[PDB]
DNA sequence: TTGGTTTTTCGTGCCATAGGTTAATGACTTTACAGAGGTTACGTTTACATACATTTGTGAATGTATGTACCATGAACGTACCATAATAGAAAGA
């Protein structure tokens, strides 16, 4: 959803092979989370994590 | 009157009687080689006491080992002198 400013940068760019400008032209495109708004994320590593859980505990010989 | 055959002495040559130095094998005798017999001072073999090493446990040096719970949200964070010409490449008008 950001390639169409990542072609208009890149056809600027005269084949530049230092890292640096290519990392933080990379990780430029997803911006700023909000404050709460990693609450969600957190919740649904906590819903991965208890389903792998209950995926162990369904396993009978794990006992 | 002169040359040459004949003849006799005489010192010289040949033969025989005497008598002495010195070769012979030996018998020497002296030196050298061959025979055993008592004595010396080592050289190899053996036992025994003590020593440096080398083999064990025990008290200290470091070293990775996992974490600390007000709030920390994009940049190079100071690099650098700018020579010269063979050979290709990506386009721009011929």
């Amino acid at each position: 959803a950001a390639a169409q400013v990542l072609s208009s940068v890149e056809s600027e760019i005269g084949r530049t092979t230092d890292p640096v400008r290519m990392y933080m032209r990379e990780m430029g495109t997803v911006e700023l989370l909000t404050r709460e708004g990693e609450i969600d994320i957190a919740k649904r590593i906590e819903d991965g994590i208890n389903q792998v859980q209950c995926s162990v505990a369904e396993y009978p010989e794990a006992i």
